[PDB]
């Protein structure tokens, strides 16, 4: 009966199906959600959602109104045991040899597999999950229906295949454009038949690539799509006003793709609920840029 977890910190055994959940992470409740397991707390990353859980998992709360917890002050270890979980869900959590001591002394706790102790590649995080909350068959199912669905936009647009995207965050950081590496965040790109621009390869700084003033243009040029995370038409619109972004090619041919919140929301969660709603409002984006 008992499921035995191995992850960064030892092992955490189950001893049953959980009934009172805590998410402490960061996205966790989207593939708990997806398993029809609600947590007890979620914990609030951006966007201020209600309970912090984004449109596309707020169905499956079915009228439940977790404790919102946050990461402003580190993990809220008190409010955590107040709340008597018999598990806590710990992947996305920036747990450490510390805060797991602490987390497990309330309750069984899964930590992250590895030495990313924030944004693990999203199917080791819901692989984790289903097998923490005895789902594993149905997450299974659920990790399979997102590459289908990504697979199928690739069948509907073969002429997308082989031309160069970057994922961009919707933000300068100190004057910089800040892309996201090729990796597992960039897959569903590459499920849709598309190739990530090697550009951005010299400017890494461990998952990101920090691009320079003197070299944004060039960068950005080497891509035939461009996909910024945007919040919001302010943060477009500032983008647009930077001058090296303005005086590039990817603005003079209309290559960018200002996501609205929801779709920046999506991407960010990559999870089994979220990344449908990327399959779905991102391809006609895709298609207004390259052509169907
Ligand atoms: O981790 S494998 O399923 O991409």
């Amino acid at each position: 009966h008992a499921v035995t977890i191995t992850h960064l910190f030892g092992q955490t055994v189950i001893k049953e199906p959980p009934k009172r959940v805590v998410s402490a992470g960061y996205t966790e409740q989207d593939d708990l959600l997806a398993v029809d397991v609600v947590p007890i707390a979620v914990t609030d990353w951006f966007g201020d959602q209600p309970f912090a859980v984004w449109p596309w998992a707020a169905p499956k709360l079915g009228g439940a109104r977790p404790a919102v917890l946050n990461l402003d002050n580190g993990i809220q270890i008190d409010r955590i045991a107040a709340l008597k979980p018999d598990l806590i869900v710990a992947i996305n959590a920036g747990v450490d040899a510390d805060t797991y001591q602490q987390l497990s002394a309330i309750a069984p706790t899964v930590a992250q597999s590895g030495g990313d102790a924030f944004f693990e590649p999203w199917k080791d995080q819901a692989r984790s999950i289903g097998q923490a909350v005895f789902a594993a068959d149905r997450m299974r199912s659920l990790i399979e229906a997102v590459d289908q669905k990504f697979a199928a936009v690739a069948q509907r647009h073969p002429r997308w295949r082989g031309k160069k995207a970057l994922l961009l965050q919707g933000r300068l950081w100190q004057g910089n454009v800040v892309a996201t590496l090729a990796g597992w965040r960039t897959d569903f790109l590459n499920d849709m038949g598309l190739v990530i621009a090697d550009s951005i390869k010299p400017f890494a700084v461990d998952q990101r690539g920090v691009i320079p003033r003197d070299h944004i243009k060039a960068v950005l040029d080497a891509a035939d799509v461009l996909i910024w995370m945007t919040e919001s038409p302010e943060d477009e619109k500032a983008l647009l006003a930077d001058p090296e972004i303005a005086a590039s090619q990817a603005t003079a041919q209309r290559r960018h793709i200002f996501t609205s919140k929801e779709q920046a929301g999506a991407i960010a969660f990559s999870s089994v609920l979220s990344y449908p709603v990327v399959a779905e409002q991102l391809p006609p984006q895709i298609s207004q840029i390259l052509g169907a």
